[PDB]
DNA sequence: CAAGGCACATGACAACGGTGTTCAGTGCCGCGTTGCCCGATACCCCCTACCCGTAGTTGACTGGCATCCGGGCGCCGGGTCGCC
């Protein structure tokens, strides 16, 4: 039961082709770069830093996408390795 | 014939005889309470074969696993659907 709601939770997202992972990767690390600036104890302008907070939540955003694009592979890794004990 | 003079013994007189006593001291030779001298054993030390925790492994490899019955009865009780 609870199994079959899960899979529904994953429902449909967009997967990931090489076009589209690589600059959802360039996005991530152009939000990891932001946030270091951010976390420098330098002065920073407001604007810039809201900025950088944007572009930050904009690549978590992207980490969700591919974590929710390759549930179905983990999941099938996961079918490959069962069954030995663990649920 | 009576009174006065000499022998032997005699009332006491201490001091020896000999033995068993008073202190008292110190041992004599049987029973006890603690000194040896060791010997062992508990407590520190160093390192090392192994146990246990963590870090990676670049073709790709994108939804499981189901259940499946001959009770059976019987009721309660409520939920859902039907009626209108």
């Amino acid at each position: 039961d609870p199994v079959k709601d899960y899979l529904k939770q994953i429902g449909k997202v967009p997967l990931l082709n090489a076009e589209q992972e690589v600059e959802l990767a360039k996005r991530i690390e152009a939000g990891l770069f932001a946030e270091d600036k951010l976390a420098n104890s330098d002065k920073l302008a407001p604007k810039l830093k809201r900025e950088l907070e944007i572009i930050a939540e904009d690549g978590r955003r992207a980490k969700n996408h591919l974590l929710e694009a390759n549930l179905r592979l983990v999941v099938s890794l996961a079918k490959r390795y069962t069954g030995r004990g663990m649920l």
